[PDB]
């Protein structure tokens, strides 16, 4: 129980994120084995992920609290396995949409893991465990991407073989999830407790942070590969180093000692202001001998956000005097994606304000600046109301 509760939980998080084939799904689909064209992949596969993620996220946070966070973690493991089973056995676009549907389920089930670590350990160690699990999750993402590239670049093994390596690892993650300790109108009660909990000032500040800052962070991270492509060993190294830096900063967030009643709004504003300038750095820089600076801007931006996520998870869980840690996590992830979709519609899509990728980032930079000013203002009014 001593070693089991914390070390094994981080070990599961580290090994659940081991996916050599996750970053090479599209090239594997667009390959000699499966013989799929770009139009089928772009128009029939990727949109299914977007729609199914929203339709699966809504039930996932309602059920993970009641069914406890073990079956959903076990469901996440099984759902991931069926994704690669359909990848290695699929022949038509129908199989690919089903595996994209299963893939969307898996991304909806990561809120269960984040809340699971909070139900396992006493509230005293909420901050340290939050830093540990996020560090373990990001260390898994980093070592999955690096081992994924190494097997394909310095290694000569085919995509099908590389996907087999993921399948064996993913089965191991399923086995690991099978030994996780399960902690010991209904809809009206949880919604009523949702409103009562949101009345607290600490959770409300961080929940609003989750909705908006994560939407901006995901917008930057999602519209970053295209931005570099619009301008192949270097666009991964930034991704690999960004996840590594996020792991270190998330690990360091479980050891920071800050009085989370007076310097909470200021810390959010300081990080958001840093991200606002950093995103602007990624945008307004186009010199050929300046791409290294752009990657340097990206890694710290990823680290700055991933530094505050364990803090946000720790504060929300500590401010929730109920077993509703997952429901708030799901609601914030629900609204963050909705806000992310809304900004994409206005800033990127033609029916709204059509801009090229360069113009989008400066729009995202001012979006962060508005967010930073709001938190800076929010801290000042809280400060004058000492
Ligand atoms: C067809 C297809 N299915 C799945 C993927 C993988 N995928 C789609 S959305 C997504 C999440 C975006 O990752 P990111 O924002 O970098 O994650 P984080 O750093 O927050 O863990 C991933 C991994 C893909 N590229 N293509």
């Amino acid at each position: 129980s001593w070693r089991h509760l914390v070390c094994y939980l981080c070990f599961y998080g580290f090994m659940a994120q081991i996916r050599p084939g996750e970053s090479f799904i599209t090239p594997y689909l667009l390959g000699p084995d499966k013989q799929f064209t770009r139009e089928q992949v772009t128009n029939e596969i990727t949109p299914v992920l977007s729609y199914s993620y929203l339709a699966v996220l809504v039930p996932v946070f309602l059920l993970t609290d009641y069914l406890r966070y073990t079956p959903v973690l076990l469901l996440q493991g099984l759902s991931f396995v069926s994704v690669w089973l359909l990848l290695l056995l699929g022949h038509s676009v129908a199989h690919m949409q089903l595996m994209e549907l299963f893939y969307s389920v898996t991304m909806a089930a990561r809120i269960a893991y984040s809340s699971y670590i909070f139900s396992l350990v006493r509230p005293a160690r909420y901050q340290r465990v939050a830093g540990y699990s996020r560090a373990a999750v990001l260390l898994g993402v980093f070592t999955s991407s690096v081992l994924g590239q190494l097997l394909v670049t310095v290694g000569r093994v085919s995509f099908s073989t590389l996907n087999y390596i993921s399948l064996a690892f993913l089965t191991f993650s399923v086995v690991l999830a099978l030994f996780l300790k399960r902690p010991k109108s209904v809809l009206a009660r949880m919604l009523r407790e949702l409103g009562d909990s949101l009345r607290r000032p600490q959770l409300r500040l961080w929940s609003l942070w989750w909705v908006f800052n994560s939407a901006g962070y995901y917008l930057v991270v999602y519209y970053v590969h295209i931005l570099w492509n619009e301008v192949r060993v270097y666009n991964f190294a930034a991704d690999a180093a960004s996840t590594l830096l996020g792991a270190i900063t998330s690990f360091a967030a479980g050891f920071v000692k800050i009085r989370w009643a007076r310097w909470s709004k200021l810390l959010i504003a300081g990080v958001t202001a840093t991200q606002a300038g950093l995103v602007f750095l990624l945008a307004h820089t186009r010199h050929p001998s300046s791409i290294w600076l752009c990657y340097a801007a990206f890694v710290l931006f990823r680290g700055s956000y991933q530094f505050l996520v364990p803090i946000a998870t720790f504060q929300i869980a500590s401010s929730l005097s109920k077993e509703l840690c997952a429901l708030v996590f799901g609601v914030n992830t629900f609204f963050a994606t909705i806000v992310k979709t809304i900004i994409t519609f206005i800033v990127s899509d033609v029916r709204g304000l059509g801009l090229p990728v360069r113009k989008q980032f400066q729009l995202y930079s001012v979006y962060f600046l508005i967010l930073s000013i709001i938190y800076f203002l929010g801290a000042m009014l809280d400060g004058l109301r000492h």
